[PDB]
């Protein structure tokens, strides 16, 4: 029963959270950013796994089609935590130019990551809001 987290700010454009679960890659939401229409280096969105378990992979998709096909980080990381308060990056990404639309950010690993949060995290000031559609995990 894993649950999302994401940055508290954000405001709920269109579209709705639970779909950001449902195993549909065509199902998304359109967050509104505040701060002037910019997502600030720091902000997140991701998983709450509700115990510490071994991770075999990931599949985030980001974007959603039609709007906001464009409104994506550029600079952002794979991280994860087992207290949600110290986090170690997996990866970092630069997708700058990008097609727009859907982006499925997927990672396997040869030995399993315990944790119990895992999530996408902006590395860069970006004057976006953001559209989501798909958290999942490969484990076990
Ligand atoms: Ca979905
Ligand atoms: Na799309």
């Amino acid at each position: 029963n894993p649950s999302l987290i994401r940055s508290e700010s954000w405001q709920v454009y269109e579209g709705n959270e639970a779909n950001l679960l449902d195993g549909d890659d065509n199902t998304g939401v359109w967050y509104k950013t505040l701060n002037g229409d910019t997502s600030l280096a720091g902000e997140f969105i991701g998983l709450d796994l509700g115990k510490e378990i071994k991770l075999d992979g990931i599949r985030f998709v980001i974007g959603k089609n039609g709007g906001g096909s464009s409104d994506k980080w550029n600079k952002f990381k794979l991280e994860y935590s087992l207290d949600n308060e110290s986090w170690t990056t997996i990866k970092e990404y630069d997708k700058t130019g990008a097609p727009a639309g859907k982006d499925v950010i997927e990672e396997s690993f040869e030995t399993p990551i315990s944790a119990k949060y895992i999530r996408l995290t902006n590395m860069e000031n970006i004057n976006k809001w953001l559209t989501f559609s798909e958290f999942a995990i490969v484990s076990d």
